[PDB]
């Protein structure tokens, strides 16, 4: 199971990993992809974990848009977590960069909720241009399952402990 995790809260862990790295040693139940609504998973979080996958990640979200349409900013769906777990919930915060409501970002985190535990990285965090520390802020204010957040930035991941109130 997850190892070398700081403990935040009752249900909030945290690690500098590579979440790539921590499904691959783990593969745990869930992953959580930091999606956009097209399910195109060009980098970051996304581009890595379907790197991963050997592109398998794409060739599944492309089929389930051309069935069901875009996700909704907020939202997620439950595919396949391929080599890296059993499933992987592709969940969408809200992008800064494309002016998406930042209030979003806590209904992104609702989603979590529906799993027991989960792998996860900082939404909105990254390419999506919100405050990581915002960020950890809102996770553990709105997720009561088990997360283990994978913060792929050392100094970052330092400068959210050190903070954490
Ligand atoms: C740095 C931060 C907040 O953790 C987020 C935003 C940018 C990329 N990133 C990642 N997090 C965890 N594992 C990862 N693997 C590849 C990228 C990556
Ligand atoms: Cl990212």
């Amino acid at each position: 199971s997850f190892s070398g995790y700081l403990k935040l809260t009752d249900n909030v862990y945290i690690k500098n990993a590579d979440i790539v790295e921590e499904a691959k040693k783990v593969k745990p139940t869930v992953v959580v992809n930091a999606a956009n609504v097209y399910l195109k998973h060009g980098g970051g979080v996304a581009g890595a974990l379907n790197k991963a996958t050997n592109n398998a990640m794409q060739v599944e979200s492309d089929d389930y848009i051309a069935t069901n349409g875009p996700l909704k900013v907020g939202g997620s769906c439950v595919l396949s977590g391929h080599n890296l777990a059993k499933h992987c919930l592709h969940v969408v915060g809200p992008n800064v960069n494309k002016g998406e409501d930042i209030q979003l970002l806590k209904s992104a985190y609702e989603n979590f909720n529906q799993h027991e535990v989960l792998l996860a990285p900082l939404l909105s965090a990254g390419i999506f241009g919100a405050d990581p520390i915002h960020s950890l802020r809102v996770c553990v204010d709105t997720v009561r399952t088990n997360v283990y957040l994978a913060v792929f930035d050392k100094n970052l991941y330092d400068k959210l402990v050190s903070s954490f109130l």
